[PDB]
Protein backbone atom coordinates (compact mmCIF):
# COMPACT_ATOMS: atom_id res chain seq x y z
CA UNK A 1 0.00 0.00 0.00
CA UNK A 2 2.79 2.61 0.98
CA UNK A 3 4.68 2.21 -1.82
CA UNK A 4 2.21 5.65 -2.83
CA UNK A 5 3.73 7.07 -6.28
CA UNK A 6 3.35 10.85 -6.88
CA UNK A 7 2.37 12.51 -10.20
CA UNK A 8 3.51 14.92 -12.39
CA UNK A 9 0.82 16.43 -15.18
CA UNK A 10 2.69 18.52 -18.52
CA UNK A 11 1.01 19.90 -21.62
CA UNK A 12 2.38 18.69 -24.79
CA UNK A 13 2.90 21.54 -26.61
CA UNK A 14 1.86 19.96 -30.48
CA UNK A 15 -1.05 18.78 -29.25
CA UNK A 16 -2.66 21.62 -27.97
CA UNK A 17 -5.06 24.14 -29.86
CA UNK A 18 -6.54 25.98 -27.33
CA UNK A 19 -9.70 24.11 -26.59
CA UNK A 20 -9.51 26.05 -22.81
CA UNK A 21 -11.51 22.78 -21.33
CA UNK A 22 -9.14 22.36 -18.87
CA UNK A 23 -8.95 26.15 -18.00
CA UNK A 24 -13.20 25.75 -17.52
CA UNK A 25 -11.69 22.67 -14.94
CA UNK A 26 -10.03 24.47 -12.60
CA UNK A 27 -8.39 28.25 -14.01
CA UNK A 28 -5.75 27.85 -11.55
CA UNK A 29 -4.59 24.66 -12.03
CA UNK A 30 -4.30 24.91 -16.09
CA UNK A 31 -3.95 28.35 -17.16
CA UNK A 32 -4.22 30.04 -20.35
CA UNK A 33 -2.83 32.72 -22.37
CA UNK A 34 -4.75 35.55 -23.99
CA UNK A 35 -5.15 33.68 -27.45
CA UNK A 36 -6.98 30.68 -25.11
CA UNK A 37 -4.30 28.33 -25.28
CA UNK A 38 -3.00 26.25 -22.31
CA UNK A 39 0.37 27.91 -20.95
CA UNK A 40 0.77 24.58 -18.14
CA UNK A 41 4.17 24.53 -16.43
CA UNK A 42 4.87 20.55 -15.74
CA UNK A 43 4.71 20.44 -12.34
CA UNK A 44 4.19 17.66 -9.26
CA UNK A 45 0.21 17.36 -8.56
CA UNK A 46 -0.96 18.02 -4.93
CA UNK A 47 -2.68 15.14 -3.61
CA UNK A 48 -4.93 17.44 -2.61
CA UNK A 49 -5.26 18.55 -6.49
CA UNK A 50 -5.28 15.10 -7.72
CA UNK A 51 -8.84 14.87 -8.52
CA UNK A 52 -9.71 18.18 -10.37
CA UNK A 53 -6.21 17.14 -12.23
CA UNK A 54 -7.36 14.43 -13.37
CA UNK A 55 -10.65 15.85 -14.25
CA UNK A 56 -8.56 18.34 -16.30
CA UNK A 57 -6.56 15.59 -18.36
CA UNK A 58 -9.84 14.25 -18.84
CA UNK A 59 -11.58 17.19 -20.28
CA UNK A 60 -8.58 17.97 -23.02
CA UNK A 61 -10.00 16.56 -26.33
CA UNK A 62 -6.68 16.74 -28.01
CA UNK A 63 -5.44 14.56 -25.12
CA UNK A 64 -2.98 17.16 -24.92
CA UNK A 65 -2.34 17.40 -21.07
CA UNK A 66 0.04 14.29 -19.16
CA UNK A 67 -0.12 12.44 -16.53
CA UNK A 68 2.54 10.33 -15.69
CA UNK A 69 4.19 8.65 -12.75
CA UNK A 70 6.56 10.66 -10.75
CA UNK A 71 9.02 8.25 -10.16
CA UNK A 72 12.75 9.39 -11.78
CA UNK A 73 15.29 7.93 -9.78
CA UNK A 74 19.06 7.37 -10.61
CA UNK A 75 18.28 4.03 -12.06
CA UNK A 76 14.86 5.08 -14.03
CA UNK A 77 15.77 8.34 -15.93
CA UNK A 78 13.27 10.51 -18.03
CA UNK A 79 14.41 11.36 -21.08
CA UNK A 80 13.80 14.79 -21.68
CA UNK A 81 -5.09 -2.95 -46.94
CA UNK A 82 -6.99 -6.13 -45.95
CA UNK A 83 -10.75 -4.43 -46.17
CA UNK A 84 -12.14 -4.76 -49.93
CA UNK A 85 -15.69 -4.65 -49.35
CA UNK A 86 -17.16 -1.36 -49.06
CA UNK A 87 -20.07 -0.55 -46.87
CA UNK A 88 -23.08 1.54 -48.76
CA UNK A 89 -25.77 3.57 -47.49
CA UNK A 90 -27.99 5.86 -48.11
CA UNK A 91 -27.74 8.80 -46.01
CA UNK A 92 -31.33 9.65 -46.79
CA UNK A 93 -32.61 6.68 -44.79
CA UNK A 94 -30.84 6.94 -41.71
CA UNK A 95 -33.01 7.16 -38.65
CA UNK A 96 -32.32 10.49 -37.78
CA UNK A 97 -35.40 12.82 -37.73
CA UNK A 98 -36.51 11.65 -33.59
CA UNK A 99 -33.42 10.18 -32.27
CA UNK A 100 -29.65 11.26 -33.12
CA UNK A 101 -28.38 8.41 -31.17
CA UNK A 102 -30.22 5.74 -33.06
CA UNK A 103 -29.20 7.80 -36.58
CA UNK A 104 -25.35 7.72 -35.50
CA UNK A 105 -25.42 4.29 -34.28
CA UNK A 106 -26.61 3.10 -37.54
CA UNK A 107 -24.25 4.57 -39.15
CA UNK A 108 -21.36 3.52 -36.67
CA UNK A 109 -22.28 0.48 -36.97
CA UNK A 110 -22.24 -0.38 -40.47
CA UNK A 111 -18.25 -0.19 -40.56
CA UNK A 112 -15.34 2.10 -39.77
CA UNK A 113 -15.84 3.49 -43.50
CA UNK A 114 -19.29 3.87 -44.93
CA UNK A 115 -19.71 5.21 -48.58
CA UNK A 116 -23.24 7.49 -48.36
CA UNK A 117 -23.66 9.40 -51.91
CA UNK A 118 -20.33 10.52 -52.84
CA UNK A 119 -18.77 10.67 -49.48
CA UNK A 120 -16.32 8.51 -47.56
CA UNK A 121 -17.57 8.76 -43.96
CA UNK A 122 -15.49 7.63 -41.21
CA UNK A 123 -17.28 6.88 -38.37
CA UNK A 124 -14.70 5.80 -35.69
CA UNK A 125 -12.69 7.92 -32.73
CA UNK A 126 -9.30 6.53 -33.58
CA UNK A 127 -9.92 7.35 -36.90
CA UNK A 128 -11.65 10.57 -36.46
CA UNK A 129 -9.46 12.45 -33.65
CA UNK A 130 -6.25 11.31 -35.72
CA UNK A 131 -7.51 12.98 -38.74
CA UNK A 132 -8.78 15.80 -37.28
CA UNK A 133 -4.94 16.42 -36.14
CA UNK A 134 -3.37 15.36 -39.52
CA UNK A 135 -4.28 18.20 -42.35
CA UNK A 136 -1.25 17.63 -44.12
CA UNK A 137 -3.49 14.05 -45.34
CA UNK A 138 -6.83 15.50 -44.72
CA UNK A 139 -6.93 18.79 -46.47
CA UNK A 140 -9.45 21.46 -45.20
CA UNK A 141 -8.46 23.82 -47.86
CA UNK A 142 -9.06 20.91 -50.87
CA UNK A 143 -12.57 20.60 -49.45
CA UNK A 144 -14.03 23.77 -48.19
CA UNK A 145 -13.62 26.49 -50.41
CA UNK A 146 -16.54 26.68 -53.56
CA UNK A 147 -14.38 27.58 -57.17
CA UNK A 148 -16.38 31.88 -55.09
CA UNK A 149 -13.26 34.27 -55.46
CA UNK A 150 -13.91 35.55 -51.74
CA UNK A 151 -11.53 33.55 -49.45
CA UNK A 152 -13.20 31.05 -46.69
CA UNK A 153 -10.77 32.73 -43.99
CA UNK A 154 -9.65 30.47 -41.88
CA UNK A 155 -12.11 27.61 -42.70
CA UNK A 156 -10.91 26.62 -46.11
CA UNK A 157 -6.60 27.22 -45.52
CA UNK A 158 -4.14 24.61 -44.09
CA UNK A 159 -1.28 25.10 -42.71
CA UNK A 160 0.71 26.98 -42.49
CA UNK A 161 -1.20 29.60 -44.21
CA UNK A 162 -4.17 28.43 -41.85
CA UNK A 163 -1.79 28.64 -38.98
CA UNK A 164 -1.32 32.34 -39.26
CA UNK A 165 -4.86 33.16 -39.39
CA UNK A 166 -5.51 31.04 -36.35
CA UNK A 167 -2.02 33.10 -34.63
CA UNK A 168 -4.00 36.44 -35.52
CA UNK A 169 -7.09 36.20 -35.24
CA UNK A 170 -7.59 33.62 -30.94
CA UNK A 171 -6.34 36.94 -29.44
CA UNK A 172 -9.87 38.51 -30.33
CA UNK A 173 -11.89 35.38 -29.80
CA UNK A 174 -10.60 33.91 -26.48
CA UNK A 175 -12.13 33.97 -23.09
CA UNK A 176 -10.00 36.25 -21.68
CA UNK A 177 -10.84 38.66 -24.88
CA UNK A 178 -14.66 38.18 -24.23
CA UNK A 179 -14.89 38.22 -21.22
CA UNK A 180 -14.66 41.78 -21.55
CA UNK A 181 -17.74 42.12 -23.71
CA UNK A 182 -19.99 40.21 -20.92
CA UNK A 183 -21.68 43.19 -19.72
CA UNK A 184 -22.50 44.17 -23.04
CA UNK A 185 -23.81 40.46 -24.03
CA UNK A 186 -25.43 40.29 -20.82
CA UNK A 187 -27.53 43.35 -21.26
CA UNK A 188 -28.83 42.59 -24.31
CA UNK A 189 -29.93 39.13 -23.87
CA UNK A 190 -31.62 40.24 -20.46
CA UNK A 191 -33.64 42.30 -22.69
CA UNK A 192 -34.57 39.61 -24.90
CA UNK A 193 -35.94 37.38 -22.10
CA UNK A 194 -37.70 40.29 -21.15
CA UNK A 195 -39.46 40.42 -24.14
CA UNK A 196 -40.08 36.52 -24.61
CA UNK A 197 -41.18 35.94 -20.20
CA UNK A 198 -44.20 38.46 -20.78
CA UNK A 199 -45.65 36.51 -23.34
CA UNK A 200 -46.65 33.29 -21.21
CA UNK A 201 -45.45 30.84 -24.59
CA UNK A 202 -43.09 31.36 -27.33
CA UNK A 203 -42.36 29.01 -30.65
CA UNK A 204 -39.04 28.97 -29.64
CA UNK A 205 -37.19 28.54 -32.72
CA UNK A 206 -39.09 31.80 -34.96
CA UNK A 207 -39.32 33.76 -31.85
CA UNK A 208 -36.02 33.42 -30.08
CA UNK A 209 -33.46 31.19 -31.11
CA UNK A 210 -33.40 32.16 -35.09
CA UNK A 211 -33.14 36.00 -33.54
CA UNK A 212 -30.49 35.62 -30.68
CA UNK A 213 -27.27 34.81 -32.30
CA UNK A 214 -27.48 37.70 -34.78
CA UNK A 215 -28.73 39.99 -32.12
CA UNK A 216 -25.32 39.72 -29.98
CA UNK A 217 -22.82 39.27 -33.01
CA UNK A 218 -24.31 42.79 -34.28
CA UNK A 219 -23.65 44.17 -30.44
CA UNK A 220 -19.86 42.37 -30.51
CA UNK A 221 -19.05 43.90 -33.78
CA UNK A 222 -20.76 47.14 -33.67
CA UNK A 223 -23.01 46.82 -36.22
CA UNK A 224 -26.28 48.78 -36.83
CA UNK A 225 -28.97 47.20 -34.86
CA UNK A 226 -31.86 47.89 -37.18
CA UNK A 227 -29.77 46.01 -39.77
CA UNK A 228 -30.54 42.89 -38.05
CA UNK A 229 -33.72 41.73 -39.77
CA UNK A 230 -32.30 42.55 -43.04
CA UNK A 231 -29.07 40.89 -42.31
CA UNK A 232 -30.81 37.85 -41.13
CA UNK A 233 -32.78 37.60 -44.54
CA UNK A 234 -29.74 37.72 -46.13
CA UNK A 235 -27.81 35.21 -44.30
CA UNK A 236 -30.86 32.49 -44.38
CA UNK A 237 -31.05 33.05 -48.61
CA UNK A 238 -26.88 32.56 -48.95
CA UNK A 239 -27.28 29.25 -46.67
CA UNK A 240 -30.17 28.38 -48.46
CA UNK A 241 -28.73 28.32 -51.87
CA UNK A 242 -25.31 26.99 -51.56
CA UNK A 243 -26.69 23.42 -51.88
CA UNK A 244 -28.28 25.08 -55.27
CA UNK A 245 -26.76 24.17 -58.81
CA UNK A 246 -28.72 26.87 -60.50
CA UNK A 247 -29.38 29.74 -57.63
CA UNK A 248 -32.14 32.22 -58.54
CA UNK A 249 -32.28 35.55 -59.48
CA UNK A 250 -33.41 36.29 -56.06
CA UNK A 251 -30.61 34.06 -54.30
CA UNK A 252 -27.69 35.79 -56.44
CA UNK A 253 -28.80 39.35 -55.74
CA UNK A 254 -29.26 38.71 -51.73
CA UNK A 255 -25.71 36.86 -52.13
CA UNK A 256 -24.80 40.52 -53.82
CA UNK A 257 -26.52 42.31 -51.33
CA UNK A 258 -25.22 40.42 -48.47
CA UNK A 259 -21.50 41.46 -50.03
CA UNK A 260 -21.62 44.99 -50.68
CA UNK A 261 -23.39 45.39 -47.44
CA UNK A 262 -19.85 43.53 -45.65
CA UNK A 263 -17.70 44.87 -48.31
CA UNK A 264 -18.67 48.88 -47.07
CA UNK A 265 -18.46 48.12 -43.58
CA UNK A 266 -15.05 47.02 -43.78
CA UNK A 267 -13.90 49.46 -46.28
CA UNK A 268 -14.77 52.03 -43.20
CA UNK A 269 -13.21 49.55 -40.40
CA UNK A 270 -10.10 49.99 -42.15
CA UNK A 271 -10.04 54.06 -42.99
CA UNK A 272 -10.90 54.74 -39.19
CA UNK A 273 -9.80 51.80 -36.73
CA UNK A 274 -11.57 51.89 -33.70
CA UNK A 275 -10.96 49.83 -30.51
CA UNK A 276 -13.21 46.73 -32.25
CA UNK A 277 -12.26 43.21 -33.75
CA UNK A 278 -12.72 43.86 -37.35
CA UNK A 279 -11.04 47.29 -37.14
CA UNK A 280 -7.90 45.74 -35.23
CA UNK A 281 -6.76 42.76 -37.38
CA UNK A 282 -6.60 44.78 -40.43
CA UNK A 283 -3.56 47.04 -38.40
CA UNK A 284 -0.21 46.06 -36.29
CA UNK A 285 2.15 44.22 -37.16
CA UNK A 286 0.58 41.34 -39.53
CA UNK A 287 -2.36 42.98 -40.45
CA UNK A 288 -5.03 41.02 -42.29
CA UNK A 289 -6.39 42.67 -45.83
CA UNK A 290 -9.94 43.54 -46.50
CA UNK A 291 -10.52 40.79 -49.05
CA UNK A 292 -9.54 38.14 -45.98
CA UNK A 293 -11.17 40.56 -43.54
CA UNK A 294 -14.34 40.26 -46.08
CA UNK A 295 -14.43 36.78 -46.18
CA UNK A 296 -13.96 36.23 -42.15
CA UNK A 297 -17.06 38.00 -42.14
CA UNK A 298 -18.99 36.06 -44.40
CA UNK A 299 -18.13 32.88 -42.47
CA UNK A 300 -18.96 34.46 -39.28
CA UNK A 301 -22.22 34.77 -40.28
CA UNK A 302 -22.92 32.05 -42.79
CA UNK A 303 -21.43 29.46 -39.67
CA UNK A 304 -21.19 31.18 -36.49
CA UNK A 305 -24.85 32.34 -36.18
CA UNK A 306 -27.23 29.22 -37.05
CA UNK A 307 -25.23 26.85 -35.21
CA UNK A 308 -25.68 28.64 -32.23
CA UNK A 309 -29.42 28.87 -33.03
CA UNK A 310 -29.90 25.21 -33.16
CA UNK A 311 -27.48 24.99 -29.45
CA UNK A 312 -30.06 27.02 -27.98
CA UNK A 313 -33.64 25.36 -29.21
CA UNK A 314 -31.88 22.00 -27.60
CA UNK A 315 -30.77 23.51 -24.58
CA UNK A 316 -34.79 24.95 -24.47
CA UNK A 317 -36.10 21.21 -25.00
CA UNK A 318 -34.59 19.40 -22.42
CA UNK A 319 -34.79 22.15 -19.73
CA UNK A 320 -38.43 21.76 -20.89
CA UNK A 321 -38.76 18.52 -20.13
CA UNK A 322 -36.64 18.02 -16.52
CA UNK A 323 -38.33 20.35 -13.87
CA UNK A 324 -35.75 19.26 -11.45
CA UNK A 325 -32.88 19.84 -13.69
CA UNK A 326 -33.74 23.35 -14.44
CA UNK A 327 -34.08 23.98 -10.54
CA UNK A 328 -30.47 22.89 -9.63
CA UNK A 329 -29.32 25.00 -12.92
CA UNK A 330 -31.12 28.28 -11.80
CA UNK A 331 -28.40 30.52 -10.95
CA UNK A 332 -25.88 28.02 -11.03
CA UNK A 333 -22.88 29.20 -13.30
CA UNK A 334 -20.82 26.22 -13.00
CA UNK A 335 -23.74 23.62 -13.75
CA UNK A 336 -24.85 25.80 -16.90
CA UNK A 337 -21.77 25.21 -18.33
CA UNK A 338 -21.82 21.60 -17.99
CA UNK A 339 -24.92 21.53 -19.13
CA UNK A 340 -24.25 23.72 -22.46
CA UNK A 341 -21.49 21.05 -22.86
CA UNK A 342 -23.76 17.97 -23.02
CA UNK A 343 -25.95 19.75 -25.33
CA UNK A 344 -23.26 20.76 -27.91
CA UNK A 345 -21.93 17.19 -27.04
CA UNK A 346 -25.30 14.96 -27.82
CA UNK A 347 -26.75 17.98 -30.33
CA UNK A 348 -23.85 19.49 -32.54
CA UNK A 349 -24.90 21.66 -34.84
CA UNK A 350 -22.12 20.84 -37.01
CA UNK A 351 -22.10 16.81 -37.21
CA UNK A 352 -19.68 16.38 -39.75
CA UNK A 353 -16.12 17.96 -41.26
CA UNK A 354 -15.70 17.77 -44.93
CA UNK A 355 -11.91 16.69 -45.60
CA UNK A 356 -10.04 15.87 -49.24
CA UNK A 357 -6.99 13.41 -48.85
CA UNK A 358 -3.91 14.31 -50.18
CA UNK A 359 -2.37 10.91 -50.43
CA UNK A 360 -3.53 7.02 -50.32
CA UNK A 361 -4.73 6.73 -46.78
CA UNK A 362 -5.51 3.42 -44.99
CA UNK A 363 -8.42 3.42 -42.58
CA UNK A 364 -9.86 0.47 -40.75
CA UNK A 365 -7.93 -1.77 -42.71
CA UNK A 366 -9.83 0.24 -46.28
CA UNK A 367 -7.39 2.29 -48.38
CA UNK A 368 -8.75 5.42 -49.40
CA UNK A 369 -7.57 6.53 -53.02
CA UNK A 370 -5.65 10.49 -52.94
CA UNK A 371 -8.65 12.79 -53.82
CA UNK A 372 -10.90 10.71 -51.73
CA UNK A 373 -13.77 13.07 -50.03
CA UNK A 374 -14.09 12.36 -46.52
CA UNK A 375 -16.50 13.22 -43.82
CA UNK A 376 -15.02 13.01 -40.18
CA UNK A 377 -18.27 11.31 -38.03
CA UNK A 378 -17.89 13.68 -34.74
CA UNK A 379 -21.22 13.64 -33.41
CA UNK A 380 -21.15 9.64 -33.87
CA UNK A 381 -17.43 9.68 -32.01
CA UNK A 382 -19.39 11.47 -29.22
CA UNK A 383 -21.79 8.94 -28.47
CA UNK A 384 -20.04 6.23 -29.68
CA UNK A 385 -19.91 4.44 -25.97
CA UNK A 386 -16.20 4.10 -25.57
CA UNK A 387 -16.01 6.12 -21.86
CA UNK A 388 -18.80 7.78 -19.36
CA UNK A 389 -18.46 10.76 -21.45
CA UNK A 390 -19.67 9.24 -24.71
CA UNK A 391 -23.07 7.75 -24.04
CA UNK A 392 -26.07 8.80 -25.65
CA UNK A 393 -27.20 9.86 -22.38
CA UNK A 394 -27.17 13.25 -21.14
CA UNK A 395 -24.86 13.56 -18.41
CA UNK A 396 -24.77 15.84 -15.59
CA UNK A 397 -21.93 14.80 -13.12
CA UNK A 398 -20.80 17.98 -12.07
CA UNK A 399 -17.37 17.45 -14.72
CA UNK A 400 -16.78 19.39 -18.00
CA UNK A 401 -16.70 16.80 -20.52
CA UNK A 402 -14.42 16.05 -23.62
CA UNK A 403 -16.00 15.72 -26.76
CA UNK A 404 -15.86 16.94 -30.26
CA UNK A 405 -18.87 18.85 -30.75
CA UNK A 406 -16.44 21.47 -31.59
CA UNK A 407 -14.20 20.04 -34.09
CA UNK A 408 -10.71 19.14 -33.06
CA UNK A 409 -7.21 19.66 -34.57
CA UNK A 410 -6.59 23.16 -35.91
CA UNK A 411 -9.51 23.56 -36.79
CA UNK A 412 -11.04 23.49 -33.74
CA UNK A 413 -13.98 26.09 -33.74
CA UNK A 414 -12.35 29.78 -33.54
CA UNK A 415 -16.01 30.69 -31.87
CA UNK A 416 -16.06 28.09 -29.22
CA UNK A 417 -15.55 30.02 -26.84
CA UNK A 418 -17.66 32.48 -27.71
CA UNK A 419 -20.93 29.75 -28.13
CA UNK A 420 -20.32 28.37 -24.37
CA UNK A 421 -20.66 32.27 -23.40
CA UNK A 422 -24.48 33.02 -24.89
CA UNK A 423 -25.25 29.74 -24.81
CA UNK A 424 -24.73 29.91 -20.76
CA UNK A 425 -25.80 33.44 -20.77
CA UNK A 426 -29.13 32.41 -22.49
CA UNK A 427 -29.84 29.56 -20.18
CA UNK A 428 -28.98 31.50 -16.77
CA UNK A 429 -31.12 34.17 -18.17
CA UNK A 430 -34.05 32.53 -19.24
CA UNK A 431 -34.02 30.32 -16.08
CA UNK A 432 -33.57 33.82 -14.40
CA UNK A 433 -37.09 34.88 -15.86
CA UNK A 434 -39.11 31.58 -16.92
CA UNK A 435 -38.02 29.42 -14.30
CA UNK A 436 -40.89 26.85 -15.22
CA UNK A 437 -42.12 26.38 -18.10
CA UNK A 438 -43.18 23.06 -20.69
CA UNK A 439 -43.44 21.92 -23.81
CA UNK A 440 -47.28 22.35 -25.37
CA UNK A 441 -49.59 19.57 -25.91
CA UNK A 442 -48.65 17.23 -28.75
CA UNK A 443 -45.80 18.38 -29.61
CA UNK A 444 -43.04 15.53 -30.82
CA UNK A 445 -39.21 17.27 -31.27
CA UNK A 446 -38.17 16.62 -34.66
CA UNK A 447 -35.22 18.07 -36.76
CA UNK A 448 -35.50 18.18 -40.67
CA UNK A 449 -33.72 15.20 -42.36
CA UNK A 450 -32.03 15.08 -44.23
CA UNK A 451 -31.08 18.58 -45.00
CA UNK A 452 -28.85 21.83 -44.18
CA UNK A 453 -29.49 21.87 -40.56
CA UNK A 454 -29.52 19.79 -37.84
CA UNK A 455 -31.79 22.05 -35.70
CA UNK A 456 -35.58 21.66 -34.38
CA UNK A 457 -38.62 22.40 -36.78
CA UNK A 458 -39.84 24.06 -33.85
CA UNK A 459 -40.01 24.62 -30.33
CA UNK A 460 -43.64 25.98 -28.97
CA UNK A 461 -43.60 26.15 -24.95
CA UNK A 462 -45.94 27.37 -22.42
CA UNK A 463 -45.92 28.96 -18.78
CA UNK A 464 -47.84 30.72 -16.62
C1 LIG B 1 -22.70 25.69 -30.78
C2 LIG B 1 -22.26 26.50 -31.74
C3 LIG B 1 -21.14 26.10 -32.75
C4 LIG B 1 -20.76 24.88 -33.13
C5 LIG B 1 -21.41 23.52 -32.72
C6 LIG B 1 -19.69 25.03 -34.10
C7 LIG B 1 -19.02 24.00 -34.73
C8 LIG B 1 -17.85 24.10 -35.48
C9 LIG B 1 -16.98 23.03 -35.96
C10 LIG B 1 -17.23 21.53 -35.70
C11 LIG B 1 -15.98 23.57 -36.65
C12 LIG B 1 -14.80 22.86 -37.36
C13 LIG B 1 -15.16 22.67 -38.85
C14 LIG B 1 -14.00 21.94 -39.56
O1 LIG B 1 -13.06 21.40 -38.93
O2 LIG B 1 -13.99 21.88 -40.80
C15 LIG B 1 -16.16 25.03 -36.63
C16 LIG B 1 -15.32 25.95 -37.21
C17 LIG B 1 -15.46 27.32 -37.13
N1 LIG B 1 -16.44 27.98 -36.43
FE1 LIG B 1 -17.80 27.20 -35.15
N2 LIG B 1 -19.48 26.39 -34.25
C18 LIG B 1 -20.31 27.06 -33.39
C19 LIG B 1 -20.36 28.42 -33.22
C20 LIG B 1 -19.55 29.34 -33.79
C21 LIG B 1 -19.51 30.76 -33.50
C22 LIG B 1 -20.37 31.40 -32.40
C23 LIG B 1 -18.57 31.29 -34.30
C24 LIG B 1 -18.13 32.76 -34.44
C25 LIG B 1 -19.01 33.77 -34.36
C26 LIG B 1 -18.04 30.26 -35.16
C27 LIG B 1 -17.04 30.39 -36.10
C28 LIG B 1 -16.26 29.36 -36.61
C29 LIG B 1 -15.09 29.54 -37.45
C30 LIG B 1 -14.51 30.93 -37.87
C31 LIG B 1 -14.61 28.33 -37.75
C32 LIG B 1 -13.39 28.01 -38.62
C33 LIG B 1 -12.15 27.76 -37.78
C34 LIG B 1 -11.01 27.20 -38.61
O3 LIG B 1 -11.25 26.59 -39.68
O4 LIG B 1 -9.85 27.31 -38.15
N3 LIG B 1 -18.63 29.10 -34.81
N4 LIG B 1 -17.31 25.32 -35.88
S1 LIG C 1 -6.20 24.75 -23.94
FE1 LIG C 1 -6.53 22.93 -22.61
S2 LIG C 1 -8.41 21.73 -23.10
FE2 LIG C 1 -6.64 20.96 -24.33
S3 LIG C 1 -6.39 21.83 -26.41
FE3 LIG C 1 -5.11 23.01 -24.91
S4 LIG C 1 -4.76 21.60 -23.19
NI1 LIG D 1 2.35 -0.58 1.05
NI1 LIG E 1 7.93 -0.88 3.71
NI1 LIG F 1 4.87 11.65 -0.23
NI1 LIG G 1 -0.38 6.59 -10.44
NI1 LIG H 1 8.88 6.95 -15.21
NI1 LIG I 1 7.87 2.10 -9.36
Amino acid sequence: AHHHHHHKVRLDPSRCVGHAQCYAVDPDLFPIDDSGNSILAEHEVRPEDMQLTRDGVAACPEMALILEEDDADVLHRHQPAGSFYLPRLEYSTLPMAVDRGVGWKTLRDAGPVVFMNGWYYLTRREDVLAALRNPKVFSSRKALQPPNPLPVVPLAFDPPEHTRYRRILQPYFSPAALSKALPSLRRHTVAMIDAIAGRGECEAMADLANLFPFQLFLVLYGLPLEDRDRLIGWKDAVIAMSDRPHPTEADVAAARELLEYLTAMVAERRRNPGPDVLSQVQIGEDPLSEIEVLGLSHLLILAGLDTVTAAVGFSLLELARRPQLRAMLRDNPKQIRVFIEEIVRLEPSAPVAPRVTTEPVTVGGMTLPAGSPVRLCMAAVNRDGSDAMSTDELVMDGKVHRHWGFGGGPHRCLGSHLARLELTLLVGEWLNQIPDFELAPDYAPEIRFPSKSFALKNLPLRWS
